[PDB]
Formats: structure tokens, sequence, C-alpha cells
RNA sequence: CCGGAUGGUGGAAUCGGUAGACACAAGGGAAAUCCCUCGGCGUGCUGUGCGGGUUCAAGUCCCGCUCC
């Protein structure tokens, strides 16, 4: 018999040069299907919802794979994550049908941007949040940046080494606010280009900061022209906070944070 | 030469450290956090913190004072100092305070906040920062059950060994325990602690919650008068010093204390 | 006149904070993905035209020299 399972997982990629498995380096995709594959007892190959980059850590991610194996609930959640590190985790199993696809079924992603706003660098999380000097507006930045909404040509956000096609995406919902000395960027689409979210956060952030009229972000949409925006954001701040699956699924949505960031 | 009492609001994350008190044998906040200050002001520098935290608790609200003859302006003690502490220790302001300033003996009463994640299933992000506890947690439960250590009272049952204060005794302002969606955090706030305090209140404070004990059992333990009959100290990464309280007159900054995104 | 002269190319570095973010190449190993290297030395040092200086700290300021 085969299963298709689909888990929930839950990481810190601080430590890894992403997910993507390389034959000679750290990627949560390792570390996850080593475990996995110790509890079904047979080599485990996972499909991710969305790799994310080196340095870029996930909340929301979801993975599903195929074992011939039965173990029950405990051994895919408590049981797994014993044999994964301590900043890899499991958030919950379930078992699904074989239409099921993390990556294909997913029917949009969403991220959340971190960005500790503060003179002085932070100190807790210091890997997990971004650092930015100047002074950001929330306001101003949620604002120029209701023009990326929808669906448009993300060419001046995309990137050179993006292995997709069309450059074109549509935005489902794009927000800034502020949290006390933080300010968060929930963003969510179909997908995205590469380095699409740490971009539009990049100019974003030149715009809060005063650097740039909230007509810059519009002006460089339509730009079509990547050297004209911000350079990349950085990772260390962005989080797979959630997944869009099909309800048929009844896949477990657990709160998306990260940590205590309401849902 | 010119004496400079300076006061630093000292922030960081006590995963990688054995603790606070400066040992000469192994990684200690302090000393990094000296070894700082003393290359800004070029001269052998000696901090006093407001309290001493043990290995693996955080800080976020932890003060500092020490004197220097050397004359840095502001920039030097904030941007400089961090930009020679290790990315966990950092500095959150600065400010010259009087001689009769000492973040220790002039402190009124310190507080504390303890993060646990309680689901069934580990965290992972800030694996080190919060503490993990598998059975289901009552909040309101807890939160009642507390109540009972509030004000003047013998916290022996809730002491140590190594214990070196002269009394167990200590005056509790505020007990308060939320819940953040998976998160239960336990605001204490007191004139001052005894040994292991805190992490022991939570640990009974847990036990109760998981409706393994009556609410009856904090105030039943508090009358005990004795340790070996409350919970097991509680786990140390979770534990963070928010934030210190001083009189209105030195006009020190005071910042949110989080720990993140909790609020103020 | 004043503002610039930093990597192979752009292009950064909080009204002195401890280089080269970021982007785009190149080269090598495991059409493209990916790791590491890509100032000079080598057997970590000195390096932000060039020596000298002040400062705990200099690309970031004071002085003499070359060119826009
Ligand atoms: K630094
Ligand atoms: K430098
Ligand atoms: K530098
Ligand atoms: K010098
Ligand atoms: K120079
Ligand atoms: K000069």
């Amino acid at each position: 018999p085969v299963y298709k399972i689909a888990l929930g997982i839950e990481y810190d990629g601080s430590k890894y040069y992403g997910w993507q498995r390389q034959n000679e380096v750290r990627s949560v995709q390792e570390k996850l299907e080593k475990a996995l594959s110790q509890v079904a007892n047979e080599p485990i190959t996972v499909f991710c919802a969305g790799r994310t980059d080196a340095g870029v850590h996930g909340t929301g991610q979801v993975v599903h794979f195929e074992t011939t194996a039965l173990r029950k609930d405990a051994a895919w959640t408590l049981g797994v994550n014993a044999n994964l590190p301590g900043d890899i985790a499991v958030r919950w199993v379930k078992t699904v049908p074989d239409d099921f696809h993390a990556r294909f079924s997913a029917t949009a992603r969403r991220y959340r941007y971190i960005i500790y706003n503060h003179r002085l660098r932070p100190a807790v999380l210091s890997k997990g949040v971004t650092h930015f000097y100047e002074p950001l507006d929330a306001e101003r930045m949620h604002r120029a940046a209701q023009c990326l909404l929808g669906e448009n040509d993300f060419t001046s956000f995309r990137a050179v080494q993006c292995q997709s096609r069309t450059p074109w995406r549509n935005v489902m919902h794009i927000n800034v606010t502020r949290h006390g000395p933080y300010v968060v960027v929930d963003i969510k689409a179909n997908a995205f280009v590469h380095h699409m979210v740490r971009n539009i956060v990049g100019s974003l952030m030149e715009v809060g900061a005063h650097n740039q009229p909230e007509s810059w972000i519009a002006e460089l949409l339509a730009a079509k022209d990547r050297t004209l925006a911000a350079a990349t954001a950085k990772a260390e701040g962005l989080y797979l906070v959630a997944v869009d699956y099909p309800d048929r699924y009844d896949l477990p949505k657990p709160p998306m944070g990260p940590l205590f960031l309401a849902d």
C-alpha cells in the first residue's frame, strides 16, 4: 500500500542554506527527510509547497510524501520531531488523497516580513528579524503598496535567476503595519517571482524612510526595469507563514505567526 | 581626571552564554559587554548589572552602570559598543547618571516574563527562547492559583539551596498569567526574588494549569514552607528579564520590554 | 571652484563606528541549478589614488602629491 501523507513543517532557516537539498551543504529538506525516513524505515522524499532561499524561515510550509510503511499519527508528529533538529519541527500530520500535491495543489502562498525599526540593532531573534536603521513610515508604506495589488508584471521586482516562466503574478493583498518598534509586511499572491517579496519590501522601505515618494513604488512597477528599484531586502525577516489549499483536502490551519504575531 | 557614571540599557539572548556573572573561564554576557565598553573608553571598564541572570535566561530590560575617565559622545556608547558586541548582545540606550545611582542598589523592583509554548509538538523558531510544555495548560486556572503569592510572603517553598540571600522573604507586586495563541506568558514583578524563585513558581504553576494539582495547591505549597513539595524548577530558556524599576528622578529611558512582539 | 575618485563592471557603507551590502559577470568543482573563489600577500597581515597625522574608532576629518 502506498500512503500519501501531508506534513505541516515549521522551521528557523537561520542555520540552513535554504530548503532545496544540496549534496554539499545543510538544507531544511535534508534534515526533514532523514527523520521521516527513519520513521518509515524507508528512503523518503518530500515535496514542499514552496522552497525558501537560504536564510528565510517557515511556519506555514506544507509537504507531502508517499511511504509504503504504516505509522500511526504520533509516529509522524512526535516521532519525526524526535529525529529532527531543534530548529526544524513538524506542526501536524494528515493523510491526503492521491490528487493532493503540496506544490501544484497550492492556490496561493503568503509571506510576512519582520522589520525591527530602531536605530540600534536588536539582540533577541537577531537572525529572525530584519534591522532597518532609518525610521519607517508604516502608514505611507502601506499606501505606496496598494498599487502592486492585483495582476501585474513584476519584472521590476523580479530576478535574473528566476527559473519560472511569465513574470506575471496576482497579488491577493499586501499590507504593512507597525507593531511597536516593528514593521510587518504581509503579502499574499497566487505565486511569486524570484526575490519578489524581498524586492517589494526593499523598495517599500525606501519609501517608508521618505527617500522616495509614494508614487515611486508605482513608477517602478510600470518601469518594468529591475535596475530601478531598491536592492533586495535581507533574508532574516522573511517567513513563509501560510499556504492556500482546496478546502476539500481539509488540512489543519494553525496560527501562522511568527511567534506572538496575531493571526 | 573626571569620572563619568554612565547607565546602559543592555538587551541579550543568553541561549549561548553561561549566564551574566563574569567567570574567568566561560562565555558570560557581562564579559563580552565589558570587552566592548572597554575598547570604547579605551580603559579597563567594570559594569554593575541590575540583576544577574542564570545561564540560559535572557534579558531585555537589564540595566548596568560604570565609571570611565574617558569622555565619549552618546553614539560611542550606543552605536559604538554595539559595534563591538556579539550579535546576541546589544545596547538599547545610554544615559549619564549621577553618583547616587547604582544599577543594583537603586533598583526598586525587578520584573520577569516567562514564555511557554503550549503545544504537543516542540517549536522550531526561537527554540531556545521559549519553554515548551507538552501538557495542555489552563491559563485561566493558573492565574487564579497564583494570586495567593501576591504581596509579602515567605517564598521558602519556591527557594533553593545555593541561595545567598539572608532571607527568603519578598514582596510580589503582581503575578499574571495569560495566553497568546499557543503561548502562555507569566508576568511577575517583585521588589526582588530568591534564587530560582520565578522558575519555581512557574514550575508548580504549570502542574496546576495541566490539572495535575488543584488551584489550592500553589497556596498549600507557599504555606508549606517546604521546597521538596513544589514542582521542579522550570526550564531557563523562556525566562526574560523584561524590566527593572528605578526612581523617576534618574529619568532613565523605558523602551518596550517585550520580548519581541509581546505587547508592553 | 566645488563634489569625486572603493571589487571585473555597476553600486553601498547611521551629519568619524570598525569596508565592499546589493546587483550583474567571470572562473572551478559537484544549456541550466548549485557550492567556493574572484585587492595584494602568502606562508592572519597590509590594503577604500598616494605617503604623513589626529582619534578608543577614518573610506568617513587635517596636511603635501596625480587626475576628472
Ligand atoms: K558590528
Ligand atoms: K573601514
Ligand atoms: K568598515
Ligand atoms: K589611523
Ligand atoms: K580615502
Ligand atoms: K583625509
